[PDB]
């Protein structure tokens, strides 16, 4: 099958702002997980046509990625914070579903969600 379309990375409709907890997950949280070692499989959606996973799709039915995550922040989709750090754990979460216990791909993601841990236990007061 064909790739879906990525999600919705902008809106007109949605009011938008800027804090200090939304700035410092683009410039602290993002950029630091997007320069790790183990980031270059969650830097865009899953390829399922590139990689030959026919059943990704039918399995994980709401993708996120890093790519994404990046666009909504830098169109200002979020009016929380709370919302970047779900799609930032529905990206995980996706990979451990899709995945199986101590996968090297499991491995890989753990140690980025370790530290995506670590960074949010260090998020600003708004
Ligand atoms: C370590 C590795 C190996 C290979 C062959 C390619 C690779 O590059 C890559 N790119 C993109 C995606 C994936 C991926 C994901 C995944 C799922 C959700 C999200 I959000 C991000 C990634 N789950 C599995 N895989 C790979 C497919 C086959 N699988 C092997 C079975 N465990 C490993 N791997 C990395």
């Amino acid at each position: 099958s064909m790739n879906p379309p990525p999600p919705e990375t902008s809106n007109p409709n949605k009011p938008k702002r800027q804090t200090n907890q939304l700035q410092y997950l683009l410039r602290v949280v993002l950029k630091t997980l997007w320069k790790h070692q183990f980031a270059w499989p969650f830097q865009q959606p899953v390829d399922a046509v590139k990689l030959n996973l026919p059943d990704y799709y039918k399995i994980i039915k709401t993708p996120m990625d890093m790519g994404t995550i990046k666009k909504r922040l830098e169109n200002n989709y979020y009016w929380n914070a709370q919302e970047c750090i779900q799609d930032f754990n529905t990206m995980f979460t996706n990979c451990y579903i899709y995945n199986k216990p101590g996968d090297d791909i499991v491995l890989m993601a753990e140690a980025l969600e370790k530290l995506f841990l670590q960074k949010i236990n260090e998020l600003p007061t708004e």
